[PDB]
């Protein structure tokens, strides 16, 4: 009920709408979430990750010893967007195509928020992501052709610094356009390429620079959602109804030596 | 009964042979009806698509608001042809290779005067189609070679534009063939662009300039058909029988940036 | 759910006695209603009616023969109207006469609106209305006496013209007083006119010029509603409530003889 969904001026119908052109998007933008563990939605009252950790404090009497538990404390974001209160109408009119690109647009830029986090870390929020934080160097795919031995090469260095499991390949919007629109001799390097790396089909993420190589044996990232995403309603005027686009998340790095970053090919 | 089948001087089979012609057309030439959302036949009496926007009314009272609903006419077709009546005899005789030749080319006509709507519009029946309506800037794919890597920029286009989905490729005459007869290399560039889209076979639209990458997420374009294409009677003569091909429909593209337009290759 | 009434700051009582007194003034003026043939409500997404001709598209090939389906959009129409909260809220203290004024405005606004497109037509809307599309030429009706005569006559032109069926005289207010008001040589001339028209009361109607002889055979004129008369909600403040009366009708005129227009008496 944090949403006051209800107190809105919008049909079912409309609402289903809305929802559709939200959840569309986030099935196909959100690379993040198919990717590193993904601990389940806690609710809108879950606030922290329980890290483990201690920290000790000091100026401290001898004869106690005293620790302070360390904590990951959620972010939540929300959105705004502003829809019109006839063009929802439109759709118990009978309409199926209303106007919802305010909708669209701050999807969008939900997905891109969680992303850039999940990937390029969010300083505000005390978030470091996947690419901050790798001790290993970058390599270096010169072109499109070099991505089979440098996959390789992202491999072996995982291999040895421990980390074992299969090893998925994620690429940007630049090198998935390139690696895919790519021959060698006419021979595709995407097929070498998936032939090296997991079954499953290759991950584009659009918030990631260059590409990335990372374990998926599980335990090495993980993506806490408290309130996952959600539509809300906020006020509304005589023509303007104000909605929002609302996540409480936070990601934490646990192996941060589990991912080698490639620069842009 | 608006055919008016049973008083044509036609023998049972020679309907069935008139009929099986054009439906075999039909289904090996209609390239819109399987790649846009389709609604049923809804017979003779239905007279327009219901739209669900409202006009504003000029000049009313203050007192009163004045809206005029919006509706999408649909347009009655029919291409007459004649057959001679001595041929459709001969299927009575045993024959069963009557001269058909008029049937064919009305129903390649008919089909031509639909698919040219679905694509490129119809401006006397107020239908605007789905290249004619993109918002987008046409790509422009210089060698059959190209066709992989431009698809790949239209589906980028359609990803950042909000239209998530599976984005099938339809290739006019020339494209497909091109295509089609296309090595890199002796590499096949077919095979790779297959690859790159949705696994059901590239569609090969006769009536479409260029190619095209259209959403087939469902929702983007709606053909509406009131009568589907049969095939009726009008008169006859001692030697000569009048036969038309008829068929009621509109065209909705409901979403226009879902789909993008190629120049030839 | 188009109404939202739910969302307005009223006392179920309260609605209630706005929709009482909405109710009162649409059965005890909407005399159009009475007279017409009536097409059901259909609902909000009921967008024209199909009146099934067809009209020939110039500028079209020899091969094809196109033409485009003829609909009669229908009109929806808003009139608002505003309350008091206070006034609203005192039902529910028991009170019996809240201020309630607005309301019969609005109605007989409502009423006025769509009885005047009946008789008179509505331009803007599309709309011809009995009187303005009867070809015969209108009787006239010196005085009260001439009443019965001249409503013979019109019979007469009725039979002549082909429309069989019994006839009802529809008065203007004015024509309705005077008539009912009027006795020859003591003698009342409204059971003279009553004892040669149809066994029903006759019917006054407020926007009709004049009086009116139409057939009830049927099938002569016939009025679509799409949304029946309706009360719904559109915005609140601290002490004031807007809300409207709102209708999607049109009005069409199937059998233009089937109606004679007398001038006043």
């Amino acid at each position: 009920d944090l949403l006051k969904r209800h107190l809105a001026p919008i049909v079912p119908d409309a609402w289903s709408a809305i929802d559709e052109e939200a959840k569309e998007i986030f099935q196909g933008h959100l690379a993040g979430r198919k990717l590193v563990d993904f601990r389940g939605p806690f609710g809108w009252e879950y606030a922290a990750v329980n890290t483990g950790e201690l920290r000790p404090i000091d100026d401290t009497p001898e004869d106690v010893d005293m620790k302070l538990r360390q904590v990951q404390p959620l972010a939540e974001v929300r959105v705004p967007f502003t829809l019109d209160v006839t063009e929802l109408d439109s759709v118990a009119r009978g309409a199926t195509n209303p106007d919802l690109d305010d909708v669209a647009r701050a999807a969008e830029r939900m997905v891109e928020a969680e992303d850039s986090a999940i990937f390029h870390g969010w300083a505000q929020a005390g978030i470091k992501g996947i690419v901050d934080s790798t001790p290993h160097e970058a390599l270096a795919v010169a072109s499109v052709s070099d991505f089979p031995r440098a996959v390789l090469s992202a491999a072996d260095t995982l291999r040895k610094a421990g980390v074992t499991g299969p090893y998925a390949l994620v690429l940007g919007p630049k090198a998935y356009d390139d690696l895919f629109a790519a021959t060698q001799d006419g021979y595709p390097v995407a097929k070498q390429v998936q032939r090296l790396v997991v079954d499953g089909p290759l991950v584009r993420a659009n918030a990631l620079a260059g590409a990335l190589v990372m374990s998926m044996r599980g335990g090495d990232y993980e993506l806490t959602v408290g309130q996952d995403l959600s539509i809300g309603y906020a006020f509304h005027d005589r023509s303007k109804v104000e909605l929002f686009v609302a996540e409480s998340f936070t990601f934490r790095v646990l192996e941060p030596g589990a991912a080698v970053h490639l620069r842009y090919a």
